[PDB]
């Protein structure tokens, strides 16, 4: 026979924005039928950043990451009514530009003209190098331009001639030059040497961008997506550094990220838009009106963590780190071990925060009224914190505990525990959590002792805290919980779950290693 | 002069997807530049769905929201060279059709020959051309895991204009196209308060499934049948099953409708695109933000009186405090089996309230403010347990697990539901001005009850009718009034709407709450 299922009502947050003003962008590029560059990576940056798309296709090309197959200049005529059509009757806060044809370039100054002070923000990146065509853009495009993007080949073409590669006042020069020949004040210059550029015409300012060093191959259209993710920003109304900053960022993500799309015939490749996106099915299954879904659709889990080879070197450096051997024979320096506590106390906050959640995620409210007793106590153990660097060390002044500066391994420690919390599942947070309990624990119980630091010292209760037989027996809870998360959690994401865990352990080692290397 | 800013690292836990092996979707479609419709509106909705999308395009075409301004062909030899070698290099899962030439048609009808049964699964959506349709049913087609027509597109496919009284009718096209299309799976759209109706036809389990659908009062549904096929091409791309690959499909589609955009000229009204971007985040913000960032570069008094003054939120928050529930339990007017309904629905809130009450902790500024949501999970607890005595005394509960066996209503859902998403989506003092109205609103609606409680004197209703009127509930509602302060001195001053609409809402759906109860069995 036949079923009926009901249509669910949009997300209600969601319903909070309707009839959204939503930032507009044109793409006028050719085509990457493959979706890595060109037009249809610009759609989807602009897509990814919550702004609407729209086309001007410049020529239909054949294209993949492995060669252009063939490139077909799309007539005059059709490029003119495309744009014509597109302006008479959208909004256009920006038009981005990346293939662009002698056609196009006719095309689109004739309506830079018409338009004059009414006409939308610029984002002009250069697609060169398979000579009047350099000239067009300088002279027909460049002039209206709010920002070229180009790298340092696009910078030799534009300017007739090669300069060098020596510091950054080279750089320097060339975008200084850039601007006077194009008439566009603003240039960004792109150099993994990773280096960006930005000058600034009218306020004759520099900002240069330090990125991350990612050996990979799959850069394949990172240039197009740069320019759109810039339009898009602007779109929405960001100043040009924050949109740049944005822009950059965003693309260095995308290929951090990157992905496995190709066939391995192949072997550069695209890179990742869409790492933000969450999967709409996702939550519309698991909502909590969703009616119904009566149609549609050996042995412990702790001790293969543990021997993980995944996990194996960032355990391993967690509970045998020196860190605990030079607490335990009393080596370890006074100050060495206050930046530890210091660094502690700055975190129980965020720490607090965390256990928020944990108590929200819990299955049992009996487990959520755990979880607040943890954050119930995080005041007292402020407090017990600055008691001890009261009376045992310095007490300058009662406003030292608000000066504390966070440590880069701090930093990466809280960032990686707000992510998962705020964006993970319950299972998640608790591989995460784990390493937190069970790491202290075997490290300190290795070191029984073995423990030459006077009783009735901080080394000392801290080296007896982590040993007692009671901290044990939370081990033994902590245990349980990983192996009862097997029968719930589906085996094909168990791998996630390994990855966190040995995170974590890295991320603990890290901190343990930045207190042994204080001043 | 120059400065240098430092480029952050990947947010962590989106790294965990790193190498990620991205359901693919190559549509084969005509353009729509302005955006709403054609390849642009699939490679939107595919984005949109995590997914990678890959284009071939049939026809450059000239089109906006207005009309359809030039149509231009691409060349044949284009066409397979788009085809031949995406294919080649490329992975692909899925395939969709949109706008396609007599050129295409034969290109493609070529190729899934050649690939045999190693082929990629296609969606086709009939975009109607005297041999079009017939070339479409006879070429392409009997290749389809799904057909996606229209009631008038059924017309044209079959070739004879039927009358569709009822359902029926509806199941017979798709029966009668099944066999002429030789696609088993078929999923006829339009259909007729109101409702929007598709019906998905599953040939081989000789099975129907109907989608009932909201219906929307707008013009703004320019593109729909393209980023449809698009959503049902990338869930099955990513391996879900085909009912729910059009669950998710319909789902998107009328959620796009519903939210809508803004994006066209005055010069353009009774027509728009639609919203393929309404559960994007804009990364900036999260990225400026974001902790290692390392870069830098109105109302007279209380906020309470102003909220349950404002012409928004007045007619809810009446129809909340003075609601006839209340007086029912005070006057003793109320059958107990109804009043047991809202202690076991309120219990199951109560979880669901204690649980986002620590997000709110979560995402409070300072430890101090964190602390307070902890004396409000407590209160929220202490209810819970006196709901436990009332339906272990009163009522006679003896199963142990009873309480973790509740069916949850409608009311219920749709609140839990509110304040959950607030919680995901929104920020601090969002998800706070969602929580409040249940605080207050339950105070004064009793405090309006004393001394008129005509309850029998240590009867549950009135024990029920004196907590609520109570000092130390006072005091609660006071920690209230000062919280719903201190959260409009951090929030932007332009947004304050948002905060306005939310308290609005909340204040219906407590109404709501109520209502249920009232009119239970």
């Amino acid at each position: 026979t036949y079923s009926t299922v009901s249509i669910n009502t949009p997300p209600p947050y969601l319903t909070l924005a309707c009839n959204e003003k939503l930032p507009t962008v044109l793409s006028i590029a050719g085509t990457d039928p493959s979706g890595g560059a060109g037009i249809e990576a610009d759609v989807k940056t602009i897509t990814a950043h919550r702004c609407y798309a729209m086309t001007c296709i410049t020529a239909l090309n054949a294209q993949t990451p492995v060669k252009v197959y063939s490139i077909n200049n799309t007539p005059k005529e059709v490029v003119f009514q495309t744009l014509e059509s597109n302006l008479k009757d959208m909004k256009c806060n920006v038009i981005k530009t990346g293939m662009l044809t002698a056609a196009a370039i006719e095309v689109l100054h004739e309506k830079l003209l018409q338009l004059g002070e009414n006409r939308p923000k610029l984002v002009v990146d250069p697609v060169l190098v398979a000579k009047d065509i350099v000239s067009l853009i300088t002279e027909k495009v460049a002039p209206f331009a709010d920002i070229l993007t180009p790298n340092i080949p696009e910078c030799y073409k534009l300017l007739g001639e090669e300069r060098k590669v020596n510091g950054l006042q080279d750089i320097f020069q060339i975008a200084k030059d850039l601007a006077k020949i194009t008439k566009c004040s603003n240039i960004l210059v792109k150099g993994g040497h990773i280096t960006d550029v930005l000058f600034l015409g009218a306020e004759q300012k520099f900002i240069i961008f330090k990125g991350n060093f990612v050996n990979t191959t799959h850069t394949h259209g990172t240039g197009c997506t740069l320019a759109s993710a810039i339009a898009s920003n602007l779109a929405r109304g960001y100043s040009l550094p924050q949109s740049v900053y944005g822009g950059i960022e965003y693309v260095q993500n995308a290929v951090a990220i990157g992905c496995d799309v190709t066939k391995e015939t192949v072997k550069n490749g695209p890179i990742n838009h869409v790492y933000a996106v969450e999967i709409p099915l996702e939550k519309m299954l698991s909502d909590e009106c969703f009616t119904a879904s009566d149609v549609i659709p050996g042995g412990n889990f702790y001790e293969y963590l543990i021997n993980h080879p995944k996990v194996k070197p960032h355990w391993d450096s967690y509970i045998n780190h020196e860190f605990v051997k030079k607490v335990a024979d009393g080596t370890l320096e006074r100050k060495k071990f206050q930046f530890f506590i210091e660094q502690d106390y700055a975190y129980l906050v965020d720490y607090a925060r965390v256990h928020c959640i944990a108590g929200s995620k819990a299955p049992c409210l009996e487990d959520m009224e755990k979880e607040l007793v943890i954050v119930g106590g995080v005041r007292t153990e402020m407090g017990q914190h600055e008691k001890r660097l009261k009376e045992v060390f310095g007490v300058k002044d009662p406003d030292y505990f608000q000066k504390i500066k966070r440590g880069p391994a701090l930093r990466a420690y809280s960032r990686y525990f707000n992510d998962v919390s705020r964006r993970g599942n319950w299972q998640e947070l608790v591989a995460s959590l784990t390493p937190c309990l069970m790491g202290y624990g075997e490290a300190l119980t290795k070191m029984k002792g073995k423990v030459t630091a006077p009783e009735g010292s901080v080394y000392h209760e801290w080296c007896e805290t982590y040993a007692s037989s009671w901290y044990r027996e939370a081990m033994d809870e902590g245990e349980k919980l990983l192996n009862h998360i097997l029968e719930t959690y589906p085996p094909e994401q168990l791998d996630t779950l390994v990855t966190i865990y040995a995170e974590v352990c890295e991320l603990e080692t890290n901190f343990w290693t930045a207190a042994l290397e204080y001043e």
